[PDB]
C-alpha cells in the first residue's frame, strides 16, 4: 500500500533489465554492491591518508546531492518548501543509503533559514566503516553528510553545512545530524570550497 | 514475462522507508552513473589511469564474485549453462551491461570454458566517452572485474575475459571473449587484475 508520501519519486523509477538498464527519469542509474565503496575507502585510506580520503567521500557525496536535487527541484510545487525538501531525505532512503527520522526541520528561502535535526538510521556507510576499519575515534558517514550538504544546499540556494553529532560507527545507537546555515556555526568550484569546510568537524 | 529472471528479482528487496535495498543477505545502493563518471575522473586525476583502472576491475571482480557465491545458493536443478546465465542476468537487473550470447561452452569437471558476447548498452563506455571522450582503449573496467569475478568463482578457476571492441572506442557496441588464464596465448584478486591488464598490452 502507501507509503504515499514518496510515490511521486518512485514513479520516477523504471527498471528495464532485459535492457541493462535502470532510470530516474531522465538519469540512467545503477543498483551496486557496497563493496565498491568498502574498497575505494580501504584502498584510498591507504593510498592518501584518513583526511584526503574523508575529503573524497564527502565530495562523492556532493555531487550525488546536488545531482538529486536538480533532478527533483522542479517537482513539488503544489506543496510547501519543507515537504519539498524531504525530496532529499527520502531518495537517501530509496537509495537504500540511510533513513531519515525528522527531529526538527524548518526552513525558509527568501528568509534565508535553516534548520535540520535529523536521525539517520542503518546508515549503509557506517556498516561499512565498521566492517573495514572498525570502532571510530569519530562520525564516520562521510558520504551522507556530503549528501546533506550538497542536496541541501542546492535547494536553499546557498550554504548549508551539517556536523554528524552522533554516529553508529563510534558506537552511538543511531547517527544523528544537525543542519544550519554556514554562517551560524563557528569560524563554480566553490562546490570544492564547500566539501573542505564540512572537514573542520568541531 | 522475466520467466528466468524472475527468480533473481525474488531475492531483490526495496525496502524505501527504511534506507535499505537488499539482494539476499547483501546491501545495495541505486547511484547515478554520472557519479560513477565522475569518481572514474577524480579517481584518474589522482592516481593515474593505471590505478584508476585497476581500482576498477578488482570491484568489478569482488561484485562478480560475491554474486556468483548467492546466485550459487540457487538454481541447482538446472545444467551448468542455464545457472551461469545468472551472471549476465544480474548484469541486466543492476542496470549495468545487456548481454548477448553469441557462444557458451563451459563443464566445471572438464576445466574448459569459452564465452563470446554482446554486451548492448553499456553504463560504462557511456561516462567514459562523458568524462574523456573517445578512447584509445576499450573502457568497461568494471564490468569486465565482473565477468572475471563472476566465471571464475563459478568454474573453479581464473576465467579472464578480454574486451574485443568498445563502443568507447567507436564501435557500434562492446563485445567480450572468456577463456581460462591458460588459453591466453592464479586465484590472488588483485593478481587477476594485473593479468587483465598485462594481457591487453600483449595484444
Ligand atoms: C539529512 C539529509 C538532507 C538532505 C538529503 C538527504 C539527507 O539524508
Ligand atoms: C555478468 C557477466 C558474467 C559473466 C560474463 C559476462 C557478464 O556480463
Ligand atoms: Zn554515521
Ligand atoms: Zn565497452
Amino acid at each position: 500500500e502507501q507509503n504515499k508520501d514518496i510515490q511521486d519519486l518512485l514513479d520516477k523509477i523504471v527498471f528495464d533489465a532485459q535492457h541493462g538498464q535502470i532510470w530516474f527519469d531522465e538519469n540512467r542509474m545503477l543498483l551496486m554492491h557496497t563493496s565498491i565503496l568498502g574498497f575505494l575507502r580501504k584502498d584510498l585510506y591507504q593510498m592518501l591518508g584518513l583526511e584526503r580520503t574523508k575529503r573524497f567521500f564527502i565530495r562523492c557525496g556532493y555531487q550525488a546531492g546536488m545531482r538529486d536535487a536538480e533532478v527533483t527541484s522542479k517537482l513539488r510545487p503544489n506543496l510547501n518548501e519543507a515537504e519539498a525538501f524531504m525530496a532529499g531525505p527520502q531518495m537517501h532512503g530509496i537509495r537504500g543509503m540511510v533513513q531519515v527520522e525528522v527531529n526538527e526541520l524548518h526552513l525558509s528561502h527568501d528568509l534565508k533559514q535553516f534548520y535540520a535535526d535529523f536521525n539517520w538510521l542503518n546508515s549503509f556507510e557506517a556498516e561499512v566503516h565498521l566492517s573495514e576499519f572498525g570502532a571510530s575515534d569519530q562520525p564516520a558517514c562521510w558520504m551522507l553528510l556530503g549528501y546533506a550538504c550538497g542536496y541541501s544546499s542546492f535547494v536553499m540556494g546557498q550554504t548549508i553545512i551539517y556536523q554528524e553529532t552522533h554516529c553508529v560507527a563510534q558506537g552511538d545507537e543511531h547517527c544523528r545530524i544537525i543542519g544550519k546555515p554556514l554562517s551560524e556555526w563557528e569560524n563554480f568550484m566553490s562546490p570544492d570550497a564547500v566539501s573542505d569546510e564540512i572537514i573542520a568537524l568541531q
